[PDB]
C-alpha cells in the first residue's frame, strides 16, 4: 500500500509509505473523522515485550546494525530485565534517539525541521524536587543562551507503578499567573488561574500583577509537589514595542523568551517519562495570536484597536483583523530587535514543508496534523495550508497526560 | 461509536453526537491514519459505475425514501409503502426511478445541510429549487441557468438557488455544465510565460477558445457558459451581462486602491458537483448563495496561483517587502478584505464576513445538536483562511461525516467526454 498528498499550490505530489508503521489509534474510524477534536485516544511485563523489542528494532535499524551481534544482545539484556525487574532501562544512545524521534514524530509540531538538533539531558539519576529544580535550572540557562536560543529535553526517571512518578505540575517551565479578582475581571494569564491558585494554596506568595513568573511546582518519586522559584536572571523576557506606533510600549505587555512545555509524557519503547520538560523557540504567532489575542488569555484586541481609532462598530471593518496584524508584528519586531531567537509564521511554515518533502524523501512521509500546522493567522497565505498532509501516530511519540492535581494523593496531614 | 461528544474550547460547550450513527459511506480515515485535509480522501460510492442493477439501486432508493417519509411524520402510511412499490416498479422498468417534486426539493435541502464543508448552512432549509428535469438540449439549459442567474442575483439582495437537470441514466446521456462555477473570470497564457487574468481557468478558457469563443483577453472576461445535455457536445453561449452583476473594488481609506481596476462578480454559483439523492444522480445542478468576503479578498485575490495581488498592493502600501517578519502580506491581506467587504455593502450586494458567518454557523452547530443530535462539519474548511484563532469556529470542534443526500465531487467533463 501506498498514499499519495498532493499539494494545491504547487501540484507537488508525494508519496507516504511510512503510515504503515504506525500503531496506536489517531481517533478515527472508517465512519467518522476526528481530526479536530483536541484530546481523543502502567504496562505489564507481556505487553512491555514487543514495546521494547519495536523500539529496539528501529533504534537498531537507524545506526545500520539491524540484526548484528550487539543488536541481539541488546535485545536478549532488555528482555532479561523485563523478566527481572518487570521493566528496563534505556542506554544513554537510545534515550537520546527517542526523545529525538518523538519530537521528529510529533505531528503537529511545525519546528520538525530542526527535530535532529535537540540537546537530550538524561535526570534519570534525580531523587527529589530540589534535584528537579537544579536539573531545570540547568536547562533553562543552556536553552535560553542569552537570546540564542537552543533546543533541549530532560528527562526525569520513567514511572514505574504508577505511584512514583516524577512531574511538572507547570504546563510550561515559564508562564505568567493569572489572578481572578472578586469583580469577576482577571488579572495576569487568565488560562494559569487554576495554576496559580495552586500555588497560592501550597504556599506560594504572588506579587499580584500582570507578568509574574509562576514559580516551578515539582513532584519527584510520587512525593507531594514542591515549590521553586526560578532565579529572575533566568527568565529571558522581550518587553513588547511596535516600530511604528510609539504608544504600543505604553500597552505594557512583555513576554517571555523560552517556550518549554513540562506537562507532557514521553513514551520510549514502551517507557513513561512523565516529566520532561522540552523548549524550542517560539513562533511569533503562538504569543501575538494566541496568548495577547485569545478571547480566553490576555485578549488586547480591543484595546489595541482602540489606540489605532478603529471603527469598532462593526464586525465587517475588519477591526479585530487589522490590530491582530500589528500585534503580531510588535511580537516579531521587539524579540528581534533584543536578538531573542523567534520565527515568523511565514518562514516556519515555508520551512516545515521543505522539511515535510524531505522526510517523504529519506523516510518514507511525514505526518502531519494540518489543524495544528497551519497558523491561526493568515491561514491561506501561508504554504502548509494548500499542502495535503497524512496524520498518524508514531513511536516514540509525546503524549498528554492527566494533569497531577487530578490524580495525585496527598501525603502530608 | 455509541455517542462522541464535541467540545468548544472557548466557551466550554460540549455538544453530545448521535447523528454521526446514520452516516453511510467512508470518510477516507482509519483507526490508524487520519485523512482530515485530503481534498478527495474517498472514492467510496453508494451505486457502481454506469445503469446499477436492481438489488445495487432499490436499496438506496428504499433508504431515501424511508428517510423522506420519516422526515414528514409518517413510515409505513399508505404514501410510503405505495411509494416503495412504485419505485420498486419503476426500477423494474426503467432501471431507473423518478423522484417527486417534494422528494427533490427535499433532497436538494439536506444535501445542503449534509455538507459538511459549507459554512453558511444556517440558511439550509431557505433554498429555492428549479426543477429543470424536463430539459432536453444545451439550449435549454442556457434558459434555465439565465433565469436561476436572474432569480438569485436579485439586483444584489443574493437569493439561494439550486437548479436541477435531468439525472445520469448510463452514463453516455449526461447534463453537464462544463464551467465550474457559473461566473468565473477567463485566463489567458501569455507570451512571455505569465498568466493573464484567473490561472485556475487557464485550461477551460483554452477549451472555450478552442470551442469558438473570441477571448477579448482581459483580467476580467466572463466566461461563456459550456453547457453539455444529453450527452451531446458542449454548446457555447455568452450570459447576458445585464445578469452578471459585479462590483468594483475599492477602499473606504485608501483612494489609490480603486486604480487597482479590480472587480468581482456577485453571484458564487458552484456548478461542477453532482448530487446524490436515493441513488440517483444529478450530474449537473448549478446553485449559488452569496459570498463571505474572504472567498474573494484571501483565496481568489492572493492565492499565489490565482489574481496573486499581494505584491502590488503591498506596493501601493508602502511597506516593508524586504522580509517576511515585518508581515506585509499579512497587512495588505487585511486591506483588501476589508476593500471588499466595503465594496460589495456599498452597492447593497448581499455578502458576510468571516466574523458573522463563523457565528452563524456556531449558532447552526448548535440548532443541530438541538433537534437532529449532530452536524457534519470539516474543520479544515470551515474555519476562514486568515484570522482562523480570532474567529469562533477555530476554538470548536467538529466531527466529519458524509450523509445522503449529498453533493459530491466529479471528474471533469473533458476528462471522460467522446466527442462527436
Ligand atoms: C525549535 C523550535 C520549535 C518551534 C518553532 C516549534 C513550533 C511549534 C508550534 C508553533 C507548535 C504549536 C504550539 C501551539 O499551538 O500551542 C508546536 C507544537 C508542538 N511542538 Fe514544537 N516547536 C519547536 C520545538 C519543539 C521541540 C524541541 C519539541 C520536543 C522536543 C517540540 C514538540 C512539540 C509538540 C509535541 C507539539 C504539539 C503538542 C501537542 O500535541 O499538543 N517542539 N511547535
Ligand atoms: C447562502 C450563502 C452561502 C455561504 C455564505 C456559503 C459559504 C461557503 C464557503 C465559504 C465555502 C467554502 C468555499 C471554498 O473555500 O471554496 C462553502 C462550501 C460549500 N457550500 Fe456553501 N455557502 C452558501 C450557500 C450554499 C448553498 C445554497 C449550497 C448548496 C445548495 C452550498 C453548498 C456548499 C458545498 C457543497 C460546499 C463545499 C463543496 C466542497 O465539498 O468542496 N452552499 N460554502
Ligand atoms: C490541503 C488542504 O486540505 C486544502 O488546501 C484545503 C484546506 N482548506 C480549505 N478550506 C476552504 N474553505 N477551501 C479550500 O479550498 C480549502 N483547501
Ligand atoms: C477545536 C480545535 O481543534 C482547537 O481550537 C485547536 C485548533 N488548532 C490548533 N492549532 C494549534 N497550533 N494550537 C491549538 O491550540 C489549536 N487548537
Ligand atoms: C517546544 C515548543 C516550541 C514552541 N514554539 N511552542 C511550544 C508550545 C506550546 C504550548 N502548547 C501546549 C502544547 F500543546 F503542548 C503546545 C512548544
Ligand atoms: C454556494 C456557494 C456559496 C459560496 N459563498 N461559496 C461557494 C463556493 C465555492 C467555490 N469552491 C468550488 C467548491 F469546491 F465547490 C467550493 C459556493
Ligand atoms: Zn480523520
Amino acid at each position: 500500500r501506498f498514499l499519495k498528498v498532493k499539494n494545491w499550490e504547487t501540484e507537488v505530489v508525494l508519496t507516504d509509505t511510512l503510515h504503515l508503521k504506525s500503531t496506536l489509534e489517531t481517533g478515527c474510524t472508517e465512519y467518522i473523522c476526528m481530526g479536530s477534536i483536541m484530546h481523543p485516544s502502567v504496562a505489564t511485563k507481556d505487553q512491555l515485550f514487543p514495546l521494547a523489542k519495536e523500539f529496539i528494532d528501529q533504534y537498531y535499524s537507524s545506526i545500520k546494525r539491524f540484526g548484528s551481534k550487539a543488536h541481539m544482545e541488546r535485545l536478549e539484556e532488555v528482555n532479561k530485565e523485563i523478566d527481572t525487574t518487570s521493566t528496563y532501562q534505556l542506554k544513554d544512545t537510545e534515550l537520546i534517539y527517542g526523545a529525538k524521534h518523538a519530537w521528529r514524530n510529533a505531528s503537529r509540531c511545525v519546528g520538525r525541521i530542526q527535530w535532529s538538533k535537540l540537546q537530550v539531558f538524561d535526570a534519570r539519576d534525580c531523587t527529589t524536587a530540589h534535584g528537579m529544580f537544579n536539573y531545570i535550572c540547568n536547562h533553562v540557562k543552556y536553552a535560553t543562551n542569552k537570546g540564542n536560543l537552543r533546543s533541549a529535553i530532560t528527562i526525569f526517571p520513567q514511572r514505574t507503578d504508577g505511584k512514583h512518578d516524577f512531574r511538572v505540575w507547570n504546563s510550561q517551565l515559564i508562564r505568567y499567573a493569572g489572578y481572578k479578582q472578586p469583580d469577576g475581571s482577571t488579572l495576569g494569564d487568565p488560562a494559569n488561574v487554576q495554576f496559580t491558585e495552586i500555588c497560592i494554596q501550597q504556599g506560594w506568595k504572588p506579587p499580584r500583577g500582570r507578568f509574574d513568573v509562576l514559580p516551578l511546582l515539582l513532584q519527584a518519586n510520587g512525593n507531594d509537589p514542591e515549590l521553586f522559584q526560578i532565579p529572575p536572571e533566568l527568565v529571558l523576557e522581550v518587553p513588547i514595542r511596535h516600530p511604528k506606533f510609539e504608544w504600543f510600549k505604553d500597552l505594557g505587555l512583555k513576554w517571555y523568551g523560552l517556550p518549554a512545555v513540562s506537562n507532557m509524557l514521553l513514551e520510549i519503547g514502551g517507557l513513561e517519562f512523565s516529566a520532561c520538560p522540552f523548549s524550542g523557540w517560539y513562533m511569533g504567532t503562538e504569543i501575538g495570536v494566541r496568548d495577547y489575542c485569545d478571547n480566553s488569555r490576555y485578549n488586547i484586541l480591543e484595546e489595541v484597536a482602540k489606540k489605532m481609532n478603529l471603527d469598532m462598530r462593526k464586525t465587517s471593518s475588519l477591526w479585530k483583523d487589522q490590530a491582530l496584524v500589528e500585534i503580531n508584528i510588535a511580537v516579531l519586531y521587539s524579540f528581534q530587535s533584543d536578538k531573542v531567537t523567534i520565527v515568523d509564521h511565514h518562514s516556519a511554515t515555508e520551512s516545515f514543508i521543505k522539511h515535510m518533502e524531505n522526510e517523504y524523501r529519506c523516510r518514507g512521509g511525514c505526518p502531519a496534523d494540518w489543524v495544528w500546522i497551519v497558523p491561526p493567522m493568515s491561514g491561506s497565505i501561508t504554504p502548509v495550508f494548500h499542502q495535503e498532509m497524512l496524520n498518524y501516530r508514531l513511536t516514540p511519540s509525546f503524549e498528554y497526560q492527566p494533569d497531577p492535581w487530578n490524580t495525585h494523593v496527598w501525603k502530608l496531614v
